[PDB]
């Protein structure tokens, strides 16, 4: 099985960012009603996608008392718990991040053992890389992921 | 083995917006050669990238006169038909539609039944998930899709 | 193993253009401080992501005195080098490569044929194909591309 997620957000300056679970220091945050985790959000996505059920969207909306204002992991661990009951197992998850600010090098440890403690897979299972996007779109972070399962 | 494809059209008001094969209320439309159906396109090119068949601007260039106008539906079963000819089965299908307008959460299980439908797969190996631009793209759709064969 | 990456890089008029380690004569051509070969960095960082090694920005930094001024296959070859020698097999690459200007397919062959020398892989297994933004980025190249291996 694979699954493809996407997810953007605009920036706005002084709120926190949050991307792989994590709080990053940045001069820029996510402007949205969610903690914005493009991360996550592509990633949860991604995973639901695999099997049909939707999408974020659909599945976690601000409307439901369960879901509003919950951590973006809350969400991931959640469509991960639903693929696993219809025979899931998750195997690779590989995902791009765009933003033109702030450096995310200094914090690839981090975010690379984020994920794979959150998607119970081995570092070389998770494949994260950082771009920028030569100013295409610098108020935004964008996520896209791809998933394999078993 | 794996596709990956990509299709983006201007949106206007006053125009017909063709999703997925179907044709979804908005005020906006593809401003398009052809019926501008992002999410047709980019499987359409998913499939023929997966046997390295080319694109949709190389086998359906409108200039030919059996194009001209043509349903977007023509393209992908095309796809459909020169891959399973080079002995493919076309196992499960992944895309992201991104736009701002209209919202595509109404339309959902119509959008599914369809690709289930041209694409002859389950219902759970459709995954199809709704993103908006957040102030992006508000003038386009985007489609970007991933296909998974044998 | 999957994996998937992306590159965007800006165009500026009077500069050469790059794309699949080949020259392509343009009006427009990125504006880098390498050769701005979105197809080869995007394929590159899909490769690395595959097996978690992280990405063209961590491995092949300008700071680098070996990576600074490479073409772009240099450091295509080194992550190629690097994933066999965890045991890789690369399979299969399908990439999508988006710009207003200039016209790519008269140089379809020359780019598939460049791709499947540099990749090792036969022509069915190189997935290349061309789109425009339709307005949405016309001074950027983007690349996204999904390797399979194994």
């Amino acid at each position: 099985r694979i699954g493809y997620g996407e997810d953007s957000h605009r920036l706005e300056e002084g709120r926190p960012l949050y991307l792989c679970g994590l709080l990053i220091p940045s001069p820029v945050g996510a402007l949205a009603h969610s903690d914005g985790d493009a991360a996550l959000h592509a990633l949860t996505d991604a995973l639901l996608s695999a099997y049909g059920l939707g999408d974020i969207g659909l599945l976690f909306p601000d409307t439901d008392p369960r879901w509003r204002g919950e951590r973006s992991e809350v969400f991931l661990r959640e469509a991960l718990r639903l693929v696993e009951a219809r025979g899931a197992k998750l195997l690779q998850a590989s995902l791009v991040l765009t933003l033109d600010r702030p450096k995310l090098g200094p914090h690839r440890k981090a975010l690379v053992d984020s994920l794979s403690r959150l998607l119970r897979l081995p570092q070389d299972r998770i494949g994260l890389t950082f771009k920028t996007s030569e100013g295409l779109a610098p108020s935004h972070v964008q996520a896209r992921a791809v998933v394999l399962l078993d």
